[PDB]
């Protein structure tokens, strides 16, 4: 699956959206600042490396996930996650997560992640498009590109 091969490496979070504003808001567990992704293609495993602000404090994460059939990435972090890469350019990355907590609540999360700068404005459209498709309100879109004050 072309996309899954090429994704390994550094990433920066540009935009996130969610059906649940609390989740990606200040102190939300999905206010995620990506650092990088590692694909272990033989072992069918992925590693997401990123920071969340936890009580104003930068906390590094390294979350393991498995690549299943039809490329659904599943991994534990703040509950169960069912993750998919929607699209990849060499500059960009669009992800869609479905999160489920212990009480079974469902949080949809869309992410635009960048490789560096000079971000394709067209990419933004594809992102908002996706966000719309998955029933996320346009007001629930947040730009994180300029608040990444965590290490590295």
């Amino acid at each position: 699956p072309n996309v899954l091969t090429q994704v390994s490496g550094p990433w920066k979070t540009l935009y996130v959206s969610s059906n649940n504003l609390d989740k990606i808001g200040e102190n939300g567990p999905f206010r995620i600042y990506l650092r990088g992704i590692n694909v272990d293609i033989p072992r069918l495993k992925m590693l997401f490396n990123f920071y969340v602000k936890v009580d104003g404090e930068c906390v590094e994460n390294s979350v393991g996930a498995s690549i299943g059939r039809d490329n659904l990435i599943k991994g534990e972090y703040n509950g169960g996650n069912y993750f998919r890469i929607i699209d990849m350019t060499p500059n960009a990355l669009i992800g869609y997560d479905v999160n489920v907590d212990s009480k079974g609540k469902i949080t949809k999360v869309a992410l635009l992640m960048g490789r560096g700068a000079h971000v394709n404005e067209e990419d933004i459209a594809k992102f908002k498009k996706l966000s719309r498709e998955k029933g996320i309100p346009e007001e629930n879109i947040i730009y994180l590109g300029d608040t990444d004050n965590c290490p590295n």
